[PDB]
């Protein structure tokens, strides 16, 4: 209504026009993903579908931390104060949506022990250590992900280190259905994905479930 969406297919558009369920990708220490924006997503998430969730960061943020030269204690720290406040932005807008905030908003660190998860993330991270060209791909989105969030040095092992994060938030972008349990699906985030360009341009060994989907929200 006050977005302009984009799609990543056509079979995105499908999905979306039945508007079933959307997935509001929220990032930490982001410019963007201020207080006013959380708010505006999550209004527009409510407005237009039948239902919606939340992902936050999951624990494997502590990583990109690290490669931008913090302790593994202070890194930890960073992170937990960030998702607990941006939990805490999220369940004010649901309430204000007369909404349950009970299992409405996730990181991708809560289906560690989802047979669901384990499975795409093994599946994921065979091609990471087979496919040559994928372990590339992945290394482009984590070095993306480290000049993202800088607002407070690059080499391949760093890279190798801050793709974990990558990895393990990939799961939600194939097929995120049977983890979080949605007949369809759309992951909404701010800008494009290279990964996921190269995944339906049958580039890899890995394809984004026929049910699931990936859209781009600007600002009108």
């Amino acid at each position: 209504q006050n977005f302009k969406v984009d799609f990543l297919t056509k079979n995105c558009k499908q999905i979306y026009q039945r508007k079933k369920h959307v997935i509001l990708g929220i990032s930490p220490f982001t410019s963007k993903y201020n207080e006013s924006y959380i708010r505006k997503i999550i209004q527009w998430a409510n407005s237009n579908f039948d239902d919606f969730s939340i992902l936050l960061a999951g624990e494997e943020s502590k990583n990109l931390l690290e490669c931008l030269g913090y302790s593994s204690s202070k890194a930890n720290q960073k992170v937990r104060k960030e998702i607990k406040r941006q939990i805490r932005f999220c369940e004010d807008e649901i309430i204000k949506c007369n909404k349950t905030i009970t299992n409405r908003i996730h990181r991708f660190s809560d289906f560690k022990n989802n047979i669901y998860y384990i499975d795409i993330y093994k599946t994921i991270v065979d091609q990471f250590n087979t496919d040559s060209n994928f372990k590339n791909s992945c290394l482009k989105m984590s070095l993306q992900a480290l000049q993202s969030k800088g607002k407070n040095e690059i080499t391949d092992e760093t890279l190798e280190y801050a793709a974990q994060y990558v990895l393990a938030e990939l799961p939600f972008f194939l097929n995120a259905n049977p983890i979080i349990n949605t007949q369809e699906t759309l992951m909404a985030y701010h800008a494009p994905w290279e990964l996921g360009t190269n995944i339906i341009n049958d580039q890899f060994n890995l394809k984004m479930n026929e049910k699931q989907g990936y859209i781009i929200l600007t600002e009108k």
